[PDB]
């Protein structure tokens, strides 16, 4: 294990996509930088979420780095949507190309960080006892980096094998001949269940809230397509940077209501057959009005009812109530087709809640389920989970967990008043669709600001309380034009293109909203 240095210009937490780029760029900018990563290697979510079927929901050609021309040319994506193993190879390939691991401390977790106004420096501590002093602290700790253990009664009494998709074994697990239970039907559960059902004797999928999922229609990547794209990859990426989703996507111009029944069915079957989340933008007001939303929602519901041979099973797979697209749209591969298998059973925990885990399995208010293995696909902590596991003290030793107790309050989602020289990558308050585009934009803005601080001899950068309140209010206001609040708003819904413009303007105006001092 590598030892974190005593002093550094910038200390980064996290060796996922965000922290690795920050490390690369701050090196290129002539700054001393170092990373602290709990995991044994690089990758972030793609190092932890090694469960079978883990797959990206953004097309390979978009979900990738663009800062390096060599990488864009030498790497060859193979499928429309990259599997977790491939994304990890891609990440390790970048870490190898640029010798990043020499500036990373693995097998180490940041536990405390306190800002000292006297020296304008952060003092960062780790569980292993290391103490690092850094002028700036970059939190690349992620949004879903804390696997959340569902507070199930009697969980410790389970006699079989317990797995969590967010911390999957680094050696493949063979479920052949087992009775397996999967708890959770989000992205993780929908992706891992079809893979497990190929091995297990009996698979029990425990679902509480049913969610929307459309077919991914994953396909090999035409190698000649990739060849032509590489001769124009920089232009293609700038295109992507000028979109609301940070990805190429057709923008439906027509209102979901003004169309006929046959036209709405044919347009949506088009998307349903083409696959992917682009169906979200089939019509311009899917996420703008409940009526347009429900019209597109019923079509998907009926596609479910038509795929599941058993109408009893189908109707509980059909989401109802909350609107379509308000939660990140899941892509499924043979998931709804799974429930037509004879070794798969859908357990509706809305009708029969889980009372306790037992030595032999899971006991709902209906029966006890005997399971050889239990797979928890129960998501992660909120976007603040990685930060709340750290004792973060700012001016006046006020802990961040307190100020953010009523929610995370930031300026631009990048900084928070009372906590200078601290920046969040891909955190709350910023756009979160194609995270690789948003991550590159965030790393560049932050490391540009840090280079700016060193260039001008300034040593303390702090967001202004009033602008923080203004930002929190603006983010809230733009949200009310959408159906998102129907589930301190954390997500910026304005779109990547408009957000980047905002951030560039702030930077082009001497970092308006910040207070730089020495
Ligand atoms: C299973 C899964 C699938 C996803 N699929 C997609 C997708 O298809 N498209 C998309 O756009 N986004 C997707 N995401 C979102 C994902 O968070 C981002 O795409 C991106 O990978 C996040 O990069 P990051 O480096 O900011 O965070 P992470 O990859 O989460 O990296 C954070 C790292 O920081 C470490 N860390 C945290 N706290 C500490 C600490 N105190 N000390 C030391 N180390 C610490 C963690 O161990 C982790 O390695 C997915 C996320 C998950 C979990
Ligand atoms: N690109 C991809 O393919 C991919 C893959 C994995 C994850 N992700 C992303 O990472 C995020 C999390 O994904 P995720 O699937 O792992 O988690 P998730 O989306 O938060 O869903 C967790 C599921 O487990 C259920 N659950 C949680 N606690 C439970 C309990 N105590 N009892 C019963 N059920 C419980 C939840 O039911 P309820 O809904 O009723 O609460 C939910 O269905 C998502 O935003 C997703 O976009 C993406």
């Amino acid at each position: 294990r590598r030892q974190p240095p005593e002093e550094v210009d910038v200390l980064v937490v996290g060796a996922g996509f965000s922290g690795l780029y920050a490390l690369y760029r701050l090196r290129e900018l002539g700054r001393s930088v170092h990373v602290i990563e709990t995991a044994g290697d690089v990758g972030g979510v793609w190092y932890w979420n090694r469960y079978p079927g883990a797959r990206c929901d953004i097309e390979s050609i978009e979900y990738c780095y663009s800062f390096s021309e060599e990488v864009l040319q030498e790497w060859n994506w193979t499928e429309r949507y990259a599997s977790q193993p491939e994304i990890l190879r891609y990440i390790n390939f970048v870490a190898d190309k640029f010798d990043l691991r020499s500036g990373i401390t693995f097998h180490t977790t940041v536990t405390a960080a306190a800002f000292d106004e006297a020296t304008n420096t952060w003092t960062v501590d780790t569980n292993h006892g290391d103490r690092i002093r850094a002028r700036y602290l970059i939190m690349a700790s992620g949004q879903l980096s804390v696997p959340q253990l569902p507070n199930f009664p009697g969980l410790k009494d389970f006699a079989g094998n317990l797995y969590h998709t967010g911390n999957w074994p680094h050696e493949p697990v063979d479920f052949s001949g087992q009775r397996v239970g999967v708890i959770g039907t989000g992205s993780s559960g929908i992706q891992v269940s079809p893979q497990i059902a190929k091995q297990a004797a009996e698979l029990f999928v425990f679902q509480r809230t049913p969610h929307f999922a459309v077919p991914a229609r994953n396909a090999p990547l035409d190698p000649e397509f990739l060849a032509d794209l590489k001769k124009r990859y920089a232009e293609f990426r700038e295109e992507s940077r000028n979109t609301p989703g940070g990805t190429h996507r057709y923008q439906g111009p027509k209102s979901a209501l003004e169309v006929s029944d046959e036209e709405l069915v044919e347009t949506l079957e088009r998307y349903w057959q083409e696959g992917g989340p682009d169906i979200l933008a089939a019509y311009r007001d899917i996420l703008r009005d409940r009526d347009a939303n429900e019209r597109v929602a019923e079509f998907i519901r009926n596609k479910i009812r038509n795929t599941v041979r058993d109408p009893e099973v189908a109707e509980r797979l059909v989401p109802k109530g909350y609107p379509f697209g308000t939660k990140r749209l899941i892509l499924e591969i043979d998931y709804y087709e799974m429930f037509n298998r004879d070794n798969v059973h859908l357990v509706d925990t809305l009708s029969a809640p889980i009372e306790t885990i037992t030595p032999r399995g899971v006991r709902t208010s209906e029966r006890e389920y005997e399971l050889d293995s239990l797979v928890l696909a129960t998501g992660f902590d909120a976007l603040t989970g990685a930060l709340f596991k750290i004792d973060i003290r700012g001016v006046g030793n006020v802990a961040l967990k307190e100020k953010w107790a009523a929610g995370p309050r930031t300026y631009l989602g990048l900084s928070t008043a009372g906590f200078p020289n601290l920046f969040f990558i891909a955190g709350p308050g910023s756009p979160m669709y194609n995270m690789l585009v948003s991550i590159e934009q965030h790393v560049e803005w932050v490391t540009d600001h840090i280079a700016y601080m060193f260039k001008n001899g300034l040593t303390r950068s702090e967001a202004v309380l009033e602008k923080e309140d203004e930002w929190v209010e603006h983010v809230n206001e733009i949200a009310d034009e959408t159906l998102y609040p129907m589930t301190v708003f954390m997500l910026y819904v304005g779109g990547f293109h408009r957000y980047r413009q905002i951030c560039d303007e702030v930077a082009a105006k001497g970092y308006e909203g910040f207070v730089l001092t020495h």
